């Protein structure tokens, strides 16, 4: 994971009247593996409930961490890196209903990509 960039295509879990449901057109999430910046959204649903945005999350070798916003509260993001995947859980200290793990498989892969922004590839 030493350069170039990878969009994720992942689905979070949440627990809803005590089941899991899944988010989600797709959710990715996109590591830049020069700038050792990531960011995404997980689209919700009824069950599920609000979408997740994170913007500007960081990338530390395997691993990533961030800020995460979700029904107008704020998350703190934890993952991993592992086609290949992604894992990573959000809490929301302000509303723990909200706190979700998430994970996902490489949508497209350019690891001889240069660029320094997280936008997705296609």
């Amino acid at each position: 994971l030493s350069k170039g960039k990878i969009t994720y295509q992942v689905w979070g879990i949440r627990v809803r009247n005590g089941q899991f449901v899944t988010s989600s057109v797709l959710s990715f999430i996109t590591a830049n593996f020069n700038s050792n910046t990531l960011a995404g959204k997980i689209l919700g649903n009824s069950d599920y409930g609000p979408d997740v945005d994170i913007q500007n999350a960081t990338i530390t070798g395997p691993t990533f961490s961030g800020d995460a916003t979700s029904g107008g509260k704020s998350g703190k993001l934890e993952g991993k890196f592992f086609e290949v995947s992604i894992g990573g859980k959000i809490t929301f200290d302000g509303d723990r209903s909200l706190d979700t793990v998430f994970g996902g498989v490489s949508y497209e892969k350019k690891l001889d990509d240069t660029s320094q922004d997280t936008n997705h590839l296609t």
